[PDB]
């Protein structure tokens, strides 16, 4: 199976699997169930932007999920990423709905992994209808508004349910290597997620996976994309 490593920003609680009973970002180690987690507020219909930051040195995976009022939400978890990924990773953006829906809209996506040096860095922020750097699997399509919607949308402006998507980033990466002093990481992303549902769902998560990743299947609604499965 995929070996994926995420932060999850997760609106659907779907606490008969481990998620707490609010919406929450989550760091996702190898499993669904997020090694750690935080209560986070997804302010329906506003631009957000999530940082997810690591480094081999302090060795701690931290994401802030933010919105313009300043509400935020933190998460960090001491992990040693040189121990779950392999040397060569893709990286990527991955959502999903299920019986409730929302869009999943990313407006920007950059990155830069480092090992000190080789670095590669990349910046997203008009995404475009033939976007030759980004892998799309799934429902996921880009342009040509500029945006990334990783979940299919529909013509009256409108989130469906049911599906899946991710946009890795083409190149794969080499987010480790033993004898790099530094191996670092950052992500950034700004999303929209807006929902008229009763209740929106289920989330964006930003990942790393093996180079080959591909939407484990079913894994639509609360697998986020990530995982064959809630285990
Ligand atoms: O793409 C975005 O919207 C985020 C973006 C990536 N580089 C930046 C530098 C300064 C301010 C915003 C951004
Ligand atoms: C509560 C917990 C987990 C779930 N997976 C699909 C529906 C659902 C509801
Ligand atoms: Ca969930
Ligand atoms: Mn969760």
């Amino acid at each position: 199976a995929d070996t994926i490593v995420a932060v999850e920003l997760d609106t659907y609680p779907n606490t008969d699997i481990g998620d707490p009973s609010y919406p929450h970002i989550g760091i996702d180690i190898k499993s669904v169930r997020s090694k750690k987690t935080a209560k986070w507020n997804m302010q329906n219909g506003k631009v957000g932007t999530a940082h997810i930051i690591y480094n081999s040195v302090g060795k701690r995976l931290s994401a802030v999920v933010s919105y313009p009022n300043g509400d935020s939400a933190t998460v960090s978890y001491d992990v040693d990423l040189d121990n779950v990924l392999p040397e060569w990773v893709r990286v990527g953006l991955s959502a999903s709905t299920g019986l409730y829906k929302e869009t999943n809209t990313i407006l920007s996506w950059s990155f830069t992994s480092k090992l000190k040096t080789n670095a590669l860095h990349f910046v997203f922020n008009q995404f475009s209808k033939d976007q030759k750097d980004l892998i799309l699997q799934g429902d996921a399509t880009t342009g040509t508004d500029g945006n990334l919607e990783l979940t299919r949308v529909s013509s009256n402006g409108s989130p469906q349910g049911s599906s899946v998507g991710r946009a890795l980033f083409y190149a794969p990466v080499h987010i480790w290597e033993s004898s790099a002093v530094v191996a670092s990481f950052d992500a950034t992303f700004t999303f929209l997620i807006k929902s008229s549902d009763s209740h929106p769902a289920d989330g964006i998560a930003f990942f790393i996976s093996n180079i080959d990743s591909s939407i484990p299947s079913g894994s639509t609604g609360r697998l986020l994309g990530l995982f064959p499965d809630a285990n």
